[PDB]
């Protein structure tokens, strides 16, 4: 008999989120040192993340059924109607934010109303995408350079970076480089001549790829094929998520120098420790480096596991405190809707809790957001140059 | 005994629309040669622009009480929602999209699912900013400016702009301009020196105004008061909304040359023709330019006004076809909610319409956007130095 129920909703690019969401619950109902007498119980859905009604009303049903908490690993362009439905339901909400296609993520601009409390908790570290570029910029004496972009990234996040490198004086180009690079390179030798393609290879010899991975490799390809850069370039590419993999490829398709800024998580060294969190045991295939998953899992993927982690520990302080609150079955427009009463505070027990997880620590700040996040800065074979966090800022000199 | 009913939604901010909205509903009650034999009645809401799921509860009520159409004038935090609405529910929605706090309009982005047949129109036009400045800066054979934004604006409306001056060259400076101007100005004097202030002084001989009239008016005083800027100055300001008053004030409060950019709306010369639309009489408080409620609306209000014409000749043209299907009571995240069976053939009744209106022609391409703008381009006393439209482009040498 379950009295822990608890909710997912995943785009349907998500798989390996929904695969994580279902070994994490797994584990914890392995783990007799919390909720020793209550399995966790869960029901997910997909949804079409464009699509905004669809998220609504899956969420809606999924609160008819009965939950404690609302999982959702989605984009943008749902989040903002699922915060508005928590906020409505007091359904404690554990966004996980995924980026389109890979492109490095900008914040969701959402502007949500304030005059309600804020029933969602943003799992994933604030996006500090401008801060990281404009120190290692600095660093680099960089006086002028372009900034190319793929056809998915939202150049609202980089308007401070932008706003920052002309009030110093810089010379910075922006171009959106089209899914198809061929074509673009293409139709540029086909229209320019001499002086300015000398002036276009100026220009390329310095610049910073805010894309993702596949389409930077294309891209850095066409250009070293076509002979647009050579061994004096100096490329930065910066996205939260780039794989070994991804590293190695970006690394020998290049010539001259390239900086790589990627997302990084601190935790443990021994091998012992490397699947255990205290007395947590976790799944060898997310924990062990040299496991084929572990080494393909995306990074909301390691979020996912952790808010699993969070959540188990907040309903077992709230049993332990004797302060249960059992689900509801909820439903959503309806003359009688009315929230979950145990909402409030579980919230409340959710939004002070904290882990160490596969991605580190998972908490959260006042605001409801995750503020822990590292960045590591390797350069070129390939090496680690040094490490960035919003604390401490850059240590080890480029 | 009423077969012709329609909703509305409104932001909070929108009593304007709401005013036009109801005295356009009067104004066709009072035509005879329109729905003949039938009146128009309406429901009306108001919510939070910014709460996506009051926006969806808050139009499924009204698909409750049963609706031909739904007419929304809102920002695009809720936008996506209830167009995701209007397409799972077959309803009709005439969509004008109002921009926040009279910043310039960017495109909503809103990348909706196009799986499914999409049931909005959008009532304004193509957001056209970035061709327009485009095309005034290049006749000026600017080379080397500043862009100053508001708060509001999303720059993702000038990516393409940036990228094409970025292509020819250009030195071209990014700002966002705080909502509180002095404190910005004031820290700038307290920090810089000499050299710095003169390169400073340099930028701001030639800028861009993205912004609204309001935060334009007191950002050009307060950089006039401080000598920052002086008579060789060149400003252009850019924004569809900038009324009568408004371009008064700010050539008032200018130095130097401005260039203001605001949309026009082509509507007939004679006074007679001025508040008729062939037999359709228009309420004087809209038509007269003499009238201090017409001077005073907002671009929005007269798209609500079209837009009702514009419903009103499609439910007359349906009628008149003897292919009218009745209103129907729907349901929103119900067992058994289904779709309006009559949606799809008044979708495309209305899609083919077209009526002569107080924004001049309204009517939508096969893409469901009205495609009909204009843009006026004044210059400093002031006059009309020209013209723009994106099919004859520039008119009028600068
Ligand atoms: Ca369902
Ligand atoms: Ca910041
Ligand atoms: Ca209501
Ligand atoms: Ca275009």
């Amino acid at each position: 008999d379950s009295i822990i129920h608890i909710g997912a909703i995943f785009d349907e690019s998500a798989k390996k989120d929904d695969e994580v969401f279902r070994t994490a619950v797994g584990d914890l109902n392995q783990n007799e040192e919390i909720l020793q007498t209550e399995k966790i119980t869960f029901s997910v859905t997909f949804v079409d993340g464009n699509n905004p009604f669809q998220a609504v009303q899956e969420a809606c049903e999924l609160m008819n059924q009965g939950i404690l908490a609302l999982v959702s690993s989605i984009g943008c362009t749902s989040a903002g109607s699922l915060q508005s439905l928590a906020d409505a339901m007091h359904i404690p909400h554990l966004f996980i934010q995924r980026s389109t296609a890979g492109t490095p993520r900008s914040g969701c601009g959402l502007t949500r109303s304030n005059r309600n409390d804020d029933y969602t908790l943003s799992v994933r570290p604030p996006v500090y995408l401008h801060d990281v570029i404009l120190r290692v910029v600095t660093e680099y004496a960089w006086q002028k350079f372009i900034i190319f972009y793929d056809s998915e990234y939202d150049i609202r996040g980089i308007q401070e970076f932008l706003d920052k490198v002309s009030q110093q004086g810089m010379d910075v180009a922006l171009q959106k480089v089209e899914n198809n690079i061929n074509k673009m390179i293409t139709t540029l030798f086909d229209t320019m001549r001499i002086e300015e393609l000398n002036r276009y290879r100026d220009t390329l010899r310095r610049a910073i790829l805010v894309m993702n991975p596949a389409t930077a490799k294309s891209f850095i390809t066409e250009v070293v094929e076509t002979n647009l850069v050579a061994f004096d370039c100096h490329w930065i590419i910066i996205n939260e998520e780039i794989n070994d993999v991804d590293v190695q490829e970006l690394v020998r398709r290049s010539i001259g120098r390239l900086t790589i800024i990627r997302q990084t998580f601190p935790v443990p060294q021994n091998i012992s420790q490397r699947c255990f969190r205290g007395n947590h045991r976790i799944s060898s295939t997310l924990c062990d480096p040299k496991d084929p998953f572990a080494q393909n899992m995306e990074i909301s993927n390691l979020y996912i596991y952790d808010t699993v982690l969070l959540l188990a520990n907040a309903f077992h302080k709230k049993l332990e405190d004797r302060k249960w609150h059992s689900m509801a079955s909820l439903s959503c427009i309806r003359k009688n809707s009315k929230p979950w009463q145990g909402g409030r505070s579980m919230l409340e027990t959710i939004k002070k809790g904290g882990v160490s997880g596969l991605t580190g620590e998972l908490e959260f700040g006042e605001n409801g957001g995750n503020p822990n996040v590292h960045f590591e800065i390797l350069g070129t074979g390939v090496r680690k140059l040094g490490c960035w966090n919003p604390v401490t800022g850059l240590n080890g000199s480029l």
